[PDB]
């Protein structure tokens, strides 16, 4: 029921927000945080170029690698806990998913399935790419790039 795809990512500018969070502050931390990049690149007279993104590394259990923000034309400063960076390179198990955010582990396990069937291994990063934004889309409209980054041996 998903469709799922090796892509090769191309990485292209981005304003990002790099840090290690816990479950119960990841809310809090993207609803400040994103609206930290917008207002930064609108103070310089610009805005994003593309879809918003996060990069999740470790346990949801405990304290997780998180990385998030847009991708920009570039020319941008960062500033505070905003940082100049690229989107993701390389190899990556990649599936479109839509409907409500929370139900998305049903597309994780297709992805996992994939990698195994194709002799590839997971570097443990997942990178998801929000095409809509939850606060004007319908859940089963939603849409949300997931993909999952893959080693070379």
């Amino acid at each position: 029921q998903f469709v799922c795809e090796l892509k090769e990512l191309a990485p292209v500018p981005a304003l990002l927000i790099r840090t290690q969070t816990t479950m119960s502050e990841l809310g809090s931390l993207f609803e400040a945080g994103y609206h930290d990049i917008l207002q930064l690149l609108a103070g310089q007279g610009k805005s994003p170029s593309g879809p918003p993104f996060a990069r999740y590394f470790g346990m949801s259990a405990g304290t997780f690698e998180v990385e998030f923000g847009f991708p920009v034309e570039g020319g941008v400063e960062g500033s505070g806990r905003v940082v100049t960076g690229l989107t993701p390179s390389g190899k990556a198990a990649s599936s479109l998913y839509i409907g409500p955010y929370g139900e998305i582990e049903a597309v994780y396990d297709a992805l996992m399935k994939w990698v195994d069937d194709n002799g590839f291994d997971l570097s443990g990063e997942a990178y998801e790419i929000y095409l809509d934004n939850p606060a004007e889309t319908a859940p089963d409209q939603l849409r949300t790039r997931v993909s999952l980054m893959l080693h070379e041996s």
